[PDB]
């Protein structure tokens, strides 16, 4: 979904994405299309921020890379 | 927004209803939210995939409707 | 997701209003979203504990109301 | 403090209360205190808008003044 | 309320529960009973994914075995 | 104002804030005024619980103290 993703960053426990207001459930639904397969344990969207976590055998950086590879 | 997100627009005697793709309601409802009472929009409230928008006094539902299609 | 999540059903001239347990609105609304304009539902919107639903053309609010009752049973 | 409420207006079907970003569910939780007692049939809130309708017998004008003589 | 829960899994940061579309808030409300009496620090729900986290002194695997308890 | 924010706590991954029912998005809105270079990485809000996580550089406690110097 084009330029709705305003920013993608991360840290020790989660990969955080910021979107235009109200776009979070939209972009987050995209990640859930791949989800577990790629190594996304889960994703939760608020209004303009998304939190997603990698599985075991995957670290946040591996997540941060595949996500880029998506958008 | 994007129209591949808006799946259907329709109306009755009280509100104009917009259906969208799962998760898109809030995104699309913010567009209508840019139109004020003067345009005939009293309000707009979105759920997960449906939006209920209602006419401001002085505009009938058909009014709000043709206006929304114009907006799109 | 028993209908014990549904606390009350009633209407007026524009919409049919349902009151559910807190946090059960979206879930109960999905059910109604399985009906469609053909059974007379123009649309359905859920908050946290309340749901507003409204009838399509040629359907009065009372018709939507009786369809919901039978939709839940 | 109710500096979060921006406007209450009406029409033949509902009463709209525009709210600051996010304050919609909080302010709306206020309207659920009134119930069918004070003529409320129900209220749904979004992110910054609330729709509310009068119970049987009450008109929207009545419901409007309730929310005014209550807010 | 039974089949509303599709999957429960975890990693080094949170336990994530996947549920039916729209049941996130209801199920996450079930978790909100346990409180910090258990190992829970917080639980946040979206539409179909639930992110919960362990409080100081508990591991994420603790919170996990305990949530299966609850369910 | 008054009892809107019921608690702020933390663990290994995020700072958890509990609020009054439906107050989460509002409280979260304040948290989003601060970000990245100011400590915060992202803030998600459910209905009464909030999860906030530190920008990759800060300790969850750095972020925590900053949030305290508000509530
Ligand atoms: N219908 C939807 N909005 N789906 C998107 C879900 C995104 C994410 N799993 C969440 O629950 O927050
Ligand atoms: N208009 C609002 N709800 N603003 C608050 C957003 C809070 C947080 N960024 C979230 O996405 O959950
Ligand atoms: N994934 C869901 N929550 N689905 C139910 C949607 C309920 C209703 N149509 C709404 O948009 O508010
Ligand atoms: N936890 C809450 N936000 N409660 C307030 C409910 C507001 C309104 N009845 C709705 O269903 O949208
Ligand atoms: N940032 C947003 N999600 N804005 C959309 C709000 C849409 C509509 N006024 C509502 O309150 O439900
Ligand atoms: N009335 C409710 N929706 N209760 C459930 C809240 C679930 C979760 N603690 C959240 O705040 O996201
Ligand atoms: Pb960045
Ligand atoms: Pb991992
Ligand atoms: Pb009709
Ligand atoms: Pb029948």
């Amino acid at each position: 979904l084009k330029n709705l993703v305003l920013d993608i960053d991360y840290n020790d426990a989660v990969v955080v994405i910021h979107t235009s207001p109200g776009a979070a459930q939209l972009i987050a639904r995209l990640l859930d299309s791949l989800g577990k397969a790629e190594g996304i344990l889960g994703t939760i969207a608020g209004d303009d921020t998304i939190f997603t976590t990698p599985a075991n055998g995957f670290t946040v950086k591996d997540l941060y890379e595949a996500i880029l590879e998506l958008f």
